[PDB]
């Protein structure tokens, strides 16, 4: 008996390079029990509590002259106040000293539990789609888990 | 269990020598409802949506470059293939500690192998327990 | 079916567990939450440490989540901040064999530097 549960685990479209487009039409990704997929946003069907959580990873050949801060921001979009609303954010600085040229990678991890309402939209956005790496499989990730 | 949900909680083997071995034998370690441990993967009973986890965590000495992976990767029946399911690469450079948490929701089919890789085994660090870890619940 | 997810009370230089959090089916909250049957539980928690820049004294920050039937780590991980505020949150989850009256405890080793203003500081089980 398939659980009733309302979750999704969707994954960044590998083609997609120099943005961060959310795919369920994909291996290995999922949307069940009324979790839609609109406009790269994520629909809660039912009201309650919900682990939220979204893994990106950012990769760069060196340090470049201007300095690099790599951003990762999750936001829920409510029927009634129809904003952006953070509800996880992370901030990393790849670069402490510049270059005076090793490859970097910088995983940003969000988790945490929030109340969530029917039709809240949730956003998974970053602020340098230029620096992510999901070629390989697996590496950048958004999903939802209604407990 | 009077659950009857497929479950497994797999822990490492500390004095395992240049590898990431997964022990069920061992306390507060677990398989049950039909999970397998069968060279070193999980193997899935039943086909549904399961929650997959991993924790690995890293340890150096100052920093002397070094990249650190941890990888959850399925083998469909199927498909006879090998994907990553979820993966993480991190550059960490005293002692310095990189936990590495890789949780996700998978629908899998009867019969799929889950394996949990890292790069360097020798940055694994075992000082407590409850450090290194691999796991399934069916939902 | 017993489910429990407690939140951090911002209680200053501790880490204390109140009742979005909930309590039901028979899990008490006695600092740690008590088992009311024997069976499988997803045992979950996560803690945010902030702070400004690096001290003197090297800071390791530790979480973790104990069984006492003695008492032993289920779930634990380390991370140490520095090698400019920082943020750096620690999170854990796992499937155990509990039997009744069982104990799980979450602690921390720096309560100094917890960040007590979030969905990130939980304690949760939900029996299988
Ligand atoms: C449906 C099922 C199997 O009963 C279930 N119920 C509840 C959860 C749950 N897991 C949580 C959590 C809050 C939750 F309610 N906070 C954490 N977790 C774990 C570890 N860690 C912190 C994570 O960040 C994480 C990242 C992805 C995945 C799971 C985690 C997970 N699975």
């Amino acid at each position: 008996t398939p659980s009733d549960k309302p979750v999704a685990h969707v994954v960044a479209n590998p083609q997609a390079e120099g943005q961060l487009q959310w795919l369920n039409r994909r291996a290995n990704a999922l949307l069940a029990n009324g979790v839609e997929l609109r406009d790269n946003q994520l629909v809660v069907p039912s009201e309650g509590l919900y682990l939220i959580y979204s893994q990106v990873l950012f990769k760069g050949q060196g340090c470049p002259s201007t300095h690099v801060l790599l951003t990762h921001t999750i936001s829920r979009i409510a029927v009634s106040y129809q904003t952006k609303v953070n509800l996880l954010s992370a901030i990393k600085s790849p670069c402490q000293r510049e270059t005076p040229a090793k490859p970097w990678y910088e995983p940003i991890y969000l988790g945490g539990v929030f109340q969530l309402e029917k039709g809240d939209r949730l956003s998974a956005e970053i602020n340098r789609p230029d620096y992510l790496d999901f070629a390989e499989s697996g590496q950048v990730y958004f999903g939802i888990i209604a407990l």
